[PDB]
């Protein structure tokens, strides 16, 4: 009963943390609990009707943890054992960074919103690779983790001129241990990063990343879950106009990107009194509708040819079903872990299974894109 993530004390501690403790400190405490493997766990098998896939990536269930939660890969086992099918570590950069000055994370509990200006704080590609190699060694000896997927989000150091150099550096160090690589061109907290979403720049970035991944073999294998070379995803920002979204879509089709993560934080949420005039991008429930509309738009601009990982405002099974019906094959959570806590995975999985049964869906795959 105690290791059950729905134990009552966890909600007691969650409420106390959300009322009296700084956001980053709460996060650091969660990571500390996982580092010592004293977090609750849920090793129950998941419904075979709720599993999903992106190409050859077979997700035991449709819920993972978004990037920026385990930036340095120091907590992969514990987070996954909460009930998640995958996690995206990072975003990492070649050299470590401490990020912007603190406090840089703020919460609004009433609206279930977060705002952050972290600035790609992380231990750097080389250290984080060592943490991921340790996990992959543990995974090779634990059967309960053999189907779990780990992706790596890569970006650039603040002072780097040509992003492709930094992306290549990361791919050549951590790529062989990744099940997929997420190209982060959508953080609002690294000056000029979002400009790389322009079509011509993005195209060259994607081809450069894919060419570097395809060269890992020759340069001398796959110490990951798929035992295959990592897929390539792009994470997009929701603060784009329609012509930019159409131009990106055309590039994603030409370059054969394996999927698109929709979406990162936004600067369009400005009705939160306590966040006014603050730096950073907003996450949480207020982002849900904005990011779901973005899924529908890109699902149609890419003619349904590009799989979608949903990110933004997902708290309930209904929220997740809305993303799936809009076009998503899998969902990523972040703010749900902040405001619901340890029970996030267990609870949302049960809710979705109930909804699939209620709505007359045979399985989750049948629901993908049904809104359209
Ligand atoms: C504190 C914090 C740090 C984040 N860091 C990253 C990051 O490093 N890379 C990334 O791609 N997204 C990052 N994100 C964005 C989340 O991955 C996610 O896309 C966003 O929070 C929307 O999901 P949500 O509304 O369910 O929280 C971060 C978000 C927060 C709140
Ligand atoms: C809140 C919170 C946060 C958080 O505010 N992140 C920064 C705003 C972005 N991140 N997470 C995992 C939680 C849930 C949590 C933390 C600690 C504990 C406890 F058991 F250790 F007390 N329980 C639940
Ligand atoms: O992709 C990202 C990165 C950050 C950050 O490190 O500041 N923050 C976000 O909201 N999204």
């Amino acid at each position: 009963e105690s290791y059950n993530p729905e134990f009552f004390l966890y909600d007691i501690f969650l409420k106390f943390c959300l009322k009296y403790i700084d956001g980053e400190i709460c996060h650091d405490l969660f990571l500390l609990l996982g580092k010592y493997n004293i977090l609750p766990y849920d090793t129950s098998n998941d419904s075979i009707y709720a599993c999903t896939n992106i190409k050859h990536l077979d997700f035991i269930n449709p819920f993972g943890v978004a990037a920026g939660f385990d930036k340095n890969g120091v907590c992969i086992d514990s987070i996954l054992k909460l009930g998640f099918s995958f996690i995206e570590i990072g975003t990492i950069t070649p050299r470590g960074q401490t990020g912007n000055a603190k406090p840089r994370i703020f919460r609004d509990v009433e609206s279930r919103s977060i705002i952050n200006s972290c600035g790609f704080n992380n231990m750097g590609c080389d250290k984080v690779t060592e943490n991921l190699i340790l996990f992959r060694k543990r995974q090779e000896e634990d059967k309960l983790l053999s189907k779990h997927i780990v992706g790596v989000s890569i970006g650039k150091n603040k002072d780097t001129v040509n992003i492709v150099d930094d992306l290549k550096y990361c791919i050549n160090k951590i790529g062989r241990y990744a099940d997929y690589i997420a190209i982060n061109v959508s953080s609002p907290n690294t000056p000029g990063l979002r400009d790389n979403q322009e079509a011509g720049k993005l195209k060259n970035i994607i081809l450069s990343v894919k060419e570097e991944i395809d060269n890992l073999e020759k340069n001398n294998l796959w110490f990951n879950t798929t035992k295959k070379k990592p897929l390539v995803f792009v994470k997009l920002a929701p603060d784009l106009n329609q012509e930019q979204k159409k131009e990106i879509a055309d590039v994603l089709l030409e370059t054969n990107i394996d999927g698109m993560i929709i979406s990162n934080t936004t600067t369009q949420i400005n009705d939160i009194k306590s966040f006014e005039n603050k730096k950073g991008g907003v996450s949480g429930a207020k982002l849900k509708d904005i990011s779901t509309k973005f899924i529908c738009e890109m699902y149609n601009y890419t003619n349904k040819q590009i799989p979608i990982i949903a990110s933004g405002g997902i708290f309930s099974g209904l929220d997740a079903l809305e993303k799936i019906e809009a076009g998503a094959s899998v969902c990523q959570l972040y703010s749900c872990l902040v405001f619901n806590g340890m029970k996030s995975a267990v609870q949302i999985k049960r809710e979705l299974n109930h909804l699939l049964y209620q709505r007359g869906y045979y399985n989750l795959k049948e629901a993908i894109g049904r809104k359209h």
